[PDB]
C-alpha cells in the first residue's frame, strides 16, 4: 500500500488504513494517527534529529500539527526525541515508571500519566495503552486501537525476521512470556501487530516471540 519516504531513505511512512500509518526510521517502527484534532504518534524516533524530521514530514503531509506522542518504554530508541517534544509543546505520554526511568537515565521527563490501562481519545480516534508486565524492559507498554483491532507491540514483540531476542540487558526473560500471554488474553481478535522493529504482522508475531523465549 501507499509508502512515502523523505529525501534520503531515512524515514518512511506506510498506510495501514484511512487514518493509521506506520512510521519507520533508520530500523525502528511507530504509528502516526491522523485524527480530527491533530496528529498523534505512537513513539517518536531514535534521537532529536530524526524526531524533528519525522514531525516535519507528517505535519507537512497531513496538514495538521503533532499534538501528542505515546512513549512505549524509556530506552533511547524510544525516549531519544523527548527534548524536541517538550520544547515544541508536544504532550509526551508515558507510565510513571517510564518517566522514572527516563529521569534516572538523564532524559527530560515525559508526563507519567498512563496507568496500567488508560483510555485516551483524540478527536474521534480511540487509543488504549496497556502495561502487560515486564518483558523487553521493566516498563514496556503496548498500544491498542480498538476501532481497527491494531496492536502496537513495540519491543515486547519481535518480527518474523528476528531470530533471537536482541538486546536482553534490561529484559526479564521469564516474565516476558507471561506478559505476552496477558496481551493475548486482553486482545483476542487482532487484525495487525506492529513490532518494534521489522515488518507488520498479526497475532503470529506474539506466538513467534513466545517461541524465541523458550
Ligand atoms: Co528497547
Amino acid at each position: 500500500k501507499t509508502v512515502i519516504k523523505n529525501e534520503t531513505g531515512t524515514i518512511s511512512i506506510s498506510q495501514l488504513n484511512k487514518n493509521v500509518w506506520v512510521h519507520t526510521e533508520l530500523p525502528s517502527n511507530g504509528l502516526v494517527l491522523n485524527t480530527s484534532k491533530g496528529l498523534v504518534l505512537v513513539d517518536s524516533s531514535w534521537d532529536d534529529k530524526l524526531t524533528k524530521e519525522l514531525i516535519e514530514m507528517v505535519e507537512k503531509k497531513f496538514q495538521k500539527r503533532v499534538t501528542d506522542v505515546i512513549i512505549t518504554h524509556a530506552h533511547a530508541d524510544r525516549i531519544g526525541g523527548i527534548k524536541t517534544l517538550k520544547e515544541r509543546g508536544i504532550k509526551a505520554h508515558s507510565t510513571a515508571l517510564t518517566a522514572e526511568l527516563a529521569k534516572k537515565n538523564g532524559y527530560e521527563e515525559p508526563l507519567g500519566d498512563l496507568q496500567t490501562v488508560t483510555n485516551l481519545k483524540f478527536g474521534n480516534m480511540k487509543v488504549e495503552t496497556f502495561y502487560p508486565g515486564k518483558g523487553h524492559t521493566e516498563d514496556n507498554i503496548v498500544v491498542w486501537l480498538p476501532q481497527y483491532n491494531i496492536l502496537v507491540g513495540g519491543c515486547l514483540v519481535k518480527s518474523t525476521s528476528a531470530k533471537d531476542l536482541g538486546n536482553v540487558a534490561d529484559a526479564y526473560v521469564n516474565e516476558w512470556s507471561t506478559s505476552i500471554e496477558n496481551v493475548l488474553k486482553r486482545y483476542r481478535n487482532i487484525n495487525a501487530v506492529v513490532p518494534g522493529h521489522g515488518e507488520v504482522g498479526d497475532k503470529g508475531l506474539l506466538l513467534h516471540t513466545l517461541d524465541l523465549l523458550k
